[PDB]
């Protein structure tokens, strides 16, 4: 149907921070392909004047997770975290970034 506005591919950790620092709302995020760990994904989220980074972990079957609950896709991981916090220190819910039209 429509492509996801959150997949940025191989953008540096620093480029994710540059982009997200311009976003107004907390929870504004992106999924990127890690450069420090090739083959692994990373989640970058906006919170205040900072950008929090999370590593997308894998189990033995290749399922994705951030903490405990695991999923069959990055798509389901992202969607679950729109209603359950990505952080254990703050209530940060994932919301789509405000794109340059
Ligand atoms: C300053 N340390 C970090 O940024 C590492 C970060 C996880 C992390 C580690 C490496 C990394 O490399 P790259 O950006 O892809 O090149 C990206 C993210 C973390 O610990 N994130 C925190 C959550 C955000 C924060 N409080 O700064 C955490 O507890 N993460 C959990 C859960 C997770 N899945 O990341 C963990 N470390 O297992
Ligand atoms: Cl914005
Ligand atoms: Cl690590
Ligand atoms: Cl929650
Ligand atoms: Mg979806």
């Amino acid at each position: 149907m429509k492509p996801h506005p959150w997949f940025f591919g191989k953008i540096p950790r620093a480029k994710a921070e540059e982009m997200l620092s311009k976003q107004r709302h907390d929870g504004a995020f992106l999924i990127r392909e890690s450069e420090s760990a090739p083959g692994d994904f990373s989640l970058s989220v906006k919170f205040g004047n900072d950008v929090q980074h999370f590593k997308v972990l894998r189990d033995g079957a290749g399922k994705y997770f951030l903490w405990v609950v695991k999923f069959n896709s990055l798509n389901e991981l992202v969607d679950y975290h729109r209603s359950t916090s990505v952080s254990r220190n703050q209530q940060i819910f994932l919301r789509d970034i405000e794109q340059v039209p």
